[PDB]
């Protein structure tokens, strides 16, 4: 199992435009395309990643290309961001993939926010960070999803993925 395999078992893949968990138009493996709810914009945004007049329409190499992409941003947001790198240097290879779960999820930004969770696990308080984790939205919102990681972090194994 590695990050895309992972990451492919939690957002699916559609080829057509759609709609995610919160309502926002997304297409591909996860690739969110706006916030906005014109279906137009979402075209135009679409149209732009493509470079070509999609008609809301990809191809399975070009959704890839998108996850491509996607993937190697939340690695480097995981490398980027300060209160992010520290703990991502900390953690071992599986525990790595389950934050840039995350950070591919929520953003860069949305992750360096769980603060108290990011302390123990950097501190390697496995039991702790996976209760602590679980007192969120995120949690609340996508739990089946949210279970899967916060087992990944709590065993350091690919089991729920499984
Ligand atoms: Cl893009």
């Amino acid at each position: 199992m590695n990050i895309f395999e992972m990451l492919r078992i939690d957002e699916g893949l559609r080829l057509k435009i759609y709609k995610d968990t919160e309502g926002y138009y997304t297409i591909g493996i996860g690739h969110l395309l706006t916030k906005s709810p014109s279906l137009n914009a979402a075209k135009s945004e679409l149209d732009k990643a493509i470079g070509r007049n999609t008609n809301g329409v990809i191809t399975k190499d070009e959704a890839e290309k998108l996850f491509n992409q996607d993937v190697d941003a939340a690695v480097r947001g995981a490398l980027r961001n300060a209160k992010l790198k520290p703990v991502y240097d900390s953690l071992d290879a599986v525990r790595r993939a389950a934050l840039i779960n995350m950070v591919f999820q929520m953003g860069e930004t949305g992750v360096a926010g769980f603060t108290n969770s990011l302390r123990m696990l950097q501190q390697k308080r496995w039991d702790e960070a996976a209760v602590n984790l679980a007192k969120s939205r995120w949690y609340n919102q996508t739990p089946n999803r949210a279970k899967r990681v916060i087992t990944t972090f709590r065993t350091g194994t690919w089991d729920a993925y499984k």
